[PDB]
């Protein structure tokens, strides 16, 4: 097959490896982003894991903005029950990262179109909100904020990790990002240390994030 | 002390239920909550790996002291027990007498059958002897039918009795229960060999899914 | 009596209408009957354009009669197109199927009423159509049936049967009888899945147009 060449592996911590194709259909590249990357490897850390059962398994988990599906599809194989969500053009690209990969789920996945801002179906609320890479432009701000607020429940854990880019106006749109983020969730930015020793980066950062409550309406 | 059921666990711990709670109303463990709490710790129901109540969510209804739910948040469940709010001391102290083994979690609250619930369908639903009166029928259906989704496992333990109403009671249930369930009696072999009889059921209830509910 | 004020009030099965009123089907009486989800394919393709025609609706100031009306669903739904309905059923139905009609006749623009009829009986003129939904699934809906659809239907009857394959049990071999009786005094063909209606379809759900046969002799 010529698009053989495409696939980014991903290798797990038992040895087996996940592997995404970036192109399929009459469709779309997406690459696998080194911020799914750190964050598909922050998941298998053992203090992330837990001892028994990883802190995943039996766990709801959605990804937003998961393009190949490389975070959501590390979730599945951790023993979760995940929704990977992008938009319309990128779901023949995630249905064939499942199938790629079936063998080494332990949980479940499936793929939606969630577009960020739009109105959901989704109802019940997730234990985990998983996002790589998704604070880079426009749709990045209230429309994905808007689809958070909707989404998350106060139990909800968000986990939110991306590699901060000092080109452009990307500083002014992640400073604005965090900025509109307080008024709705507390977050915290976790360690470096806690990352995978390896798979980590000083540019790239791992953000826990939980929903406010307010005592007035 | 003077009033507690002791209900031990294949693994040694001892459950205590309190059955009075001061100034409040007396509930006893059923024998249908023994043979359903006991049910749950059986080999076939455990499963492998986790158990099966494991990280999974259980609301209970018509708890009285609590037994099976509490029985499922020593296995691991996010139980929420239920009753009215006649037995929410004996629920919560309960809760509190055992609250060293719950691995999972459990609360207490409200929940008369046929009202309006307050939202996410539950893993499972369990009940021990909740079918006995008028109240049993249509307002319990409607409260199952309210919350059941079409993935929530219903088990429902009771106690079949010949006395008085309750033949026309459980005949009724269970002709009412086929409009919008499916069921299926679970055979005595797989009841716990100590905790079971002749006269107590088990019964697995299922959601009947429509293409176009 | 019962803590609520009309406690068979959820037992009730609604159909929306293509024009967005509702009809209510009662399914316990005192003897249970649900609606079936063939009674809804077959409900919805009665309101589908194709079928409806141009002008007029096809049923209107036409005769129908359904057979194993159950609830009475279908011939509801075409008494509210216009059409002149007899919906029968065994006569431990009949009060269901005259609660329903009472329920429902607000919205009949035609007419409809209530009869027995036990398959495979003396009857007390054909009707302009006869309707059937999941009919097909005991020894009594084999022989009896056929010999009161035959009885019943003249040869511009157009009888359309609609019903749920089922696949667990004794279930083929008696589809498969069925359709060996029916080819005997009938012609009969499947239309086509794209015909029924767009939301209220099915693959294993089936409608057969049915037409009494003419031999020379
Ligand atoms: C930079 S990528 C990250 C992909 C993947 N999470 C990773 O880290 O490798 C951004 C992803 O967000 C998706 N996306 C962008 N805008 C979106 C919107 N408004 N609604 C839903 N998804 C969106 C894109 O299609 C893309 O797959
Ligand atoms: C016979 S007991 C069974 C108690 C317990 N499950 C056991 O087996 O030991 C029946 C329980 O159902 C509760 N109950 C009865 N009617 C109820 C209703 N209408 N709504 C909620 N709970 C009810 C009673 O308060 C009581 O705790
Ligand atoms: C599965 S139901 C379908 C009901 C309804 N048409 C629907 O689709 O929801 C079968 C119906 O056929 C009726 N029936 C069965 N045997 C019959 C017979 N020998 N004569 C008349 N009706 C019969 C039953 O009473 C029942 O109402």
């Amino acid at each position: 097959d010529p698009l053989r060449s495409f696939v980014r592996v991903l290798e797990k911590r038992d040895g087996t490896v996940l592997r995404l194709q970036q192109y399929s259909s009459g469709g779309v590249g997406c690459v696998v982003w080194d911020a799914a990357i750190v964050l598909s490897k922050y998941l298998e850390t053992p203090e992330f894991s837990g001892d028994g059962a990883h802190a995943l398994s039996r766990r709801s988990v959605l990804e937003l903005g998961s393009g190949t599906g490389a975070v959501g599809l590390m979730a599945a194989t951790l023993g979760a029950d995940v929704v990977v969500t992008d938009l319309e053009e990128l779901q023949d690209l995630l249905k064939m990262n499942i199938n790629m990969n079936k063998h080494l789920v332990t949980g479940s996945v499936q793929a939606k179109v969630l577009k960020w801002g739009e109105e959901i179906e989704f109802p019940s609320p997730p234990d985990f909100i998983l996002m790589a890479d998704c604070i880079y432009y426009e749709e990045s701000l209230e429309p994905l904020l808007k689809t958070l607020k909707d989404i998350s429940g106060f139990e909800t854990c968000i986990i939110c990790c991306y590699e901060q880019r000092t080109m452009g106006k990307n500083p002014e749109i992640e400073k604005k990002y965090f900025e509109l983020l307080q008024l709705d969730f507390d977050f915290e930015k976790i360690p470096l240390e806690k990352h995978d020793e390896e798979y980590r980066s000083e540019d790239i950062h791992i953000i826990y994030i939980r929903k406010k409550k307010s005592k007035f309406p």
